[PDB]
DNA sequence: CGTCGCGACTCAGCGACTCTTAATCGAAGGTTAACACGATGTTTCCCGCCTGTCAAGGGGCTAAGGGC
C-alpha cells in the first residue's frame, strides 16, 4: 500500500493523484484482458463502458 | 664482530576526462489488491454595478437667404 500510495505520485513527473493512477492501472489492466481474451486492441469509446465509466473521462 | 629490532624509502598498484569543426529527418516502449467519509477544489446561474448603444426631446451656435 505505501509502495504504491508513492510510486503513483513521484513516478510521473507531474505528481498524478493516487485515484487518477490506480484508475488508469484498472484502464490497462481492462486493455490487456481484452487483449488477451476479446482480440484486437478496444476502442477507447469502449472501454469507457467496459468499466462503467462515464465515456467523456475515460476519454 | 655478525645480525636483527626498528624505522623510512621510493616503487609499483589502484581509481579517472575527451573524442574536431557545420551538416543528412521527428517522434519514440513498459508496471497492473479494494473501499470510505471528509476537506478540497470545479463548474453553472444569478443577480450587482457598470459598462455602451442608439434613439427621443430640447437648446445654442453657426450660417444662409431675404428685405430696406
Amino acid at each position: 500500500q505505501a509502495i504504491t500510495r508513492s510510486i503513483a505520485d513521484q513516478a510521473r513527473t507531474i505528481r498524478i493523484p493516487v485515484h487518477m493512477i490506480e484508475t488508469i492501472n484498472k484502464i490497462v489492466r481492462t486493455s490487456r484482458q481484452m487483449l488477451h481474451e476479446i482480440g484486437r486492441e478496444p476502442t477507447p469509446e469502449e472501454l469507457a463502458e467496459k468499466l462503467a465509466m462515464p465515456l467523456e473521462k475515460v476519454r
